[PDB]
Formats: structure tokens, sequence, C-alpha cells
């Protein structure tokens, strides 16, 4: 049971995200000023989240464009569900999650696509003891409880673009090129949960 996000907040830089409600469209932009990031006015406990995306075009390098859950951005100890776009490479994409804080469970996935070729279809299904990520409608991972940590926090859906080239000297993302900002990544269609918003 999913039903559209319309009710967004924008964390920093309102002038580099963009809404549209007629065309179900949310865009962020990075350039010089950086970019943006946004995220639900409400957080949530479990549940079915999704978004067609289309990602930025030309020379990624170094950015990251992403969607995640999160229980606070900025907090120590988070829980958070991750889907991560490494810029120098558009031909995959990073998932991961944190349990109080730590991470460490990243896994890079081939999409067979370029992610900025057209929009394509990211879903995370949250419950209490599996996680799964699914791109186009196949589960790319699957993931179970198991005493090592598991989200349980209520979290918000929250999506940015940001230069992560500074990260493990570049190594992660790439070193920032920027020859072809603005760089714009398009979100349409985001789902949330009908019956799990919390509070
Ligand atoms: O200059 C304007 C404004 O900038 C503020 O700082 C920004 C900073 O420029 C930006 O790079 C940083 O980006 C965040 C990003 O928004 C966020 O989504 C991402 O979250 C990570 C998370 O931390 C990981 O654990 C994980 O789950 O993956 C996600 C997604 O990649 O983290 C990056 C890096 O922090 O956001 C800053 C704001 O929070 C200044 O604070 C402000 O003063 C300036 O006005
Ligand atoms: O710097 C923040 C980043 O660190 C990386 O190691 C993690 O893979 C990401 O999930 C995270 O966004």
């Amino acid at each position: 049971e999913a039903q559209p996000l319309k009710f967004i907040a924008v964390d920093y830089c309102p002038e580099s995200c963009t809404h549209s409600p007629e065309s179900s469209t949310i865009t962020l932009t990075f350039d010089h000023r950086g970019g943006s990031r946004w995220r639900s006015t409400t957080r949530f406990q479990y549940g079915t989240f999704s978004s067609l995306i289309q990602c930025p075009k030309g020379n990624t390098s170094g950015l990251n464009f992403n969607i995640y859950l999160s229980s606070l951005e900025g907090d120590k100890s988070q829980d958070a569900i991750d889907f991560e776009f490494l810029g120098k490479d558009k031909r995959i994409v990073q998932t991961n999650y944190y349990t109080a804080g730590t991470g460490n469970r990243e896994a890079i996935h081939d999409l067979g696509f370029d992610c900025s070729d057209g929009f394509h279809e990211y879903v995370i299904k949250w419950g209490p003891d599996l996680i799964q990520w699914l791109i186009d409608g196949k589960v790319i991972r699957s993931v179970r409880a198991d005493g090592e940590g598991f989200p349980q926090k209520p979290m918000f859906l929250y999506a940015s673009v940001w230069d992560a080239s500074y990260i493990d000297e570049g190594r992660w993302t790439g070193p920032y090129v920027g020859c072809d900002a603005p760089y714009i990544c398009l979100y349409k269609n985001v789902n949330v949960p009908v019956g799990t918003a919390v509070e």
C-alpha cells in the first residue's frame, strides 16, 4: 500500500532542488554551488519505498547521487539503508546499511545499463528481519537480521547529490572533474508507505 511523496523538506540549498508536483518530479542539481538534499517530512517504521531515478548526464566523476533511508542525517549512531551511485562508474550502484552508526556492508552491483540513460526503478523493502533492494523489478540484494545489527529505528526517506571526491583520496567516487555541470538528477514517482508513518 503505497502513496506519492508530495510533502518534502529540503535540508540545504533549496535553490538546487526543484519540485514539480504536477509531473511527480523532484530534481537535484550539482554545480559550483554544491548540491542539495531532500527528505520526507515524516519518519516511517518499515515498508516499501520507491522512485524512478535518472542520474545526471556526462562525466559524473567524484559525485555521489543516491536514495536512502536514515534515522537522521548527520547522526553518528544512525540506522540507514542506501542506494549510492558512484559517479566515476555509472554502470554500477553501491548498496549498504548502517546499524547504530556502523556500516561496512557495501556491495557493488552491475546495473546492466547506464544509470543516466533514462528513468529506472529503485526500490527498498525494509522489514524487521529482511531488507531487499530491487532495480527494475528484480531483487539485487537481500539481507536478514542476524544479531550483528539491523535497521530498526524509524527512518526518513532521503536523497542527495554531493561531491564525495574527497573520500578515500578519490578512490570511492573518483576525482571531481565537473566538466558537464550542471548535473541534474531526476526523481519521479517517489512512493512511500501508506500505513507506517510514525509520530
Ligand atoms: O554549502 C551549502 C551548505 O553545505 C552544507 O554541507 C553539506 C555538504 O556540502 C554536502 O557535501 C553534504 O552531503 C551529505 C549528503 O547531503 C548526504 O545525503 C550524505 O549522506 C550519506 C550518509 O552520511 C551516509 O552514512 C550514507 O547513508 O549515505 C548517505 C548518502 O551518500 O552525506 C553527505 C556528506 O555529509 O551535506 C552537507 C549538509 O549536511 C553546510 O552544512 C552548510 O553550512 C552549507 O550552507
Ligand atoms: O563518507 C560517507 C560514505 O562512506 C562510505 O564508506 C560508505 O560506503 C557510504 O555508505 C557513505 O556515504
